[PDB]
């Protein structure tokens, strides 16, 4: 078995190598990369996203998102407040603003205590899940706008037509905002590209162990077990490493830098904060391996969860029996 440990790998593709996406995911997974639950991919030094970020402040955030906490410095859920619209340049003064900047710190070690000591305290900003691309039309490799879809997956293994597309979405951040711990809709993998600005800090359950998280967090936020049987696809749950590390959840930490791709594994518990003014762009995607859990993944059915017209596709062909109970949630 390779990686038995379930260690977070570092990959550094040589532009040759960086040619193929499916290829190259098939590789990681060869290396046992997978088993962490969360990958950090290198791009060739020649490679490129765009060729400047100069023009980038008149995108909207139409929805920007204040996300208030409830809870323990080290276990607390988060709400989603809607303010008004902003252009990226606006919010980009707003997160360099005194209230909101990151403060003065040594290293990411002092960052992490921070944000874990304080997070509670304040409600960032967040400009999240935004329908669009930075990547240039012109990128050919790892572009997240012209990835295969899910649905041409899906109808490559299993043989059936659905209808549905799969589009990428940008995150604008700031200093402590929250990506709650969650698995990707459907377990499908995720991938993640930091554009630009201050890093991302990722924690990671891996896939074999996460019913060890499930069950923590069943007993950590009672309240939201009993309203819904699946409730961390809510995406409100934060838990500290340190209550982890106190209750024997097997995990792992990484910081993403402006520049490099991460990539999220079927049944691979996240979460993480922002270190301050940043822009990430991600998509979901699939691989023969995700079928399985696919037909295997949880379903909210309390109606909470944020659903999509693609999903009910998933649904309705890999779980047939969940399908009429879940339609009825949502
Ligand atoms: C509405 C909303 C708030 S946080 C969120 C999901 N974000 C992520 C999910 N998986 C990985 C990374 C992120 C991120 O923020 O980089 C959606
Ligand atoms: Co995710
Ligand atoms: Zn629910």
């Amino acid at each position: 078995a390779q990686n038995p440990n379930c260690n977070i790998m570092i990959f550094h593709p040589t532009k040759e190598e960086f040619n193929d996406f499916d290829k190259y995911i098939a590789y990681m997974e060869s290396q046992g990369a997978h088993r962490a639950g969360l990958a950090k991919i290198i791009p060739p030094k020649e490679w490129k996203a765009r060729e400047t970020y100069d023009n980038i402040s008149e995108i909207l955030i139409a929805t920007p998102l204040q996300q208030v906490a409830s809870g323990r410095a080290g276990v607390f859920t988060q709400y989603h407040k809607k303010k008004k619209a902003m252009t990226v340049g606006e919010y980009r003064h707003l997160a360099n603003s005194k209230k909101y900047q990151t403060p003065p710190h040594q290293n990411f070690e002092d960052l992490e205590r921070k944000y874990w000591k304080n997070r509670i305290y304040n409600s960032p900003i967040y400009g999240a899940d935004i329908s669009g691309s930075l990547f240039d039309e012109n990128t050919k490799q790892w572009n997240l706008g012209h990835l295969g879809t899910i649905q041409d997956l899906l109808e490559k293994e299993c043989g059936v037509v659905i209808e549905g597309v799969n589009t990428p979405y940008l995150y604008f951040g700031m200093w402590k905002t929250t990506f709650a711990w969650h698995t990707e809709d459907m377990d499908l993998y995720s991938i993640n590209y930091l554009h630009l600005g201050e890093p991302k800090t990722w924690y990671v359950v891996p896939p074999e162990h996460g019913q060890r998280l499930e069950r923590l967090a069943r007993e950590l936020f009672p309240g939201s077990s009993r309203g819904c049987g699946a409730f961390l696809r809510h995406k409100v749950a934060l838990i500290s490493p340190t209550v982890l590390k106190e209750n024997g959840i097997p995990f792992n930490r990484i910081t993403q830098e402006a520049g490099e791709f991460m990539v999220t594994f079927p049944y691979g518990y996240h979460a993480g904060f922002n270190h301050g003014f940043n822009c990430a762009e991600a998509i979901n995607f699939a691989t023969p391996r995700w079928i399985d859990y696919g037909k295997m993944a949880s379903q909210c059915s309390c109606g909470e969860a944020r659903v999509t017209f693609s999903m009910d596709a998933f649904v309705r062909i890999l779980q047939p029996e969940r399908y009429d109970l879940w339609k009825r949630g949502q």
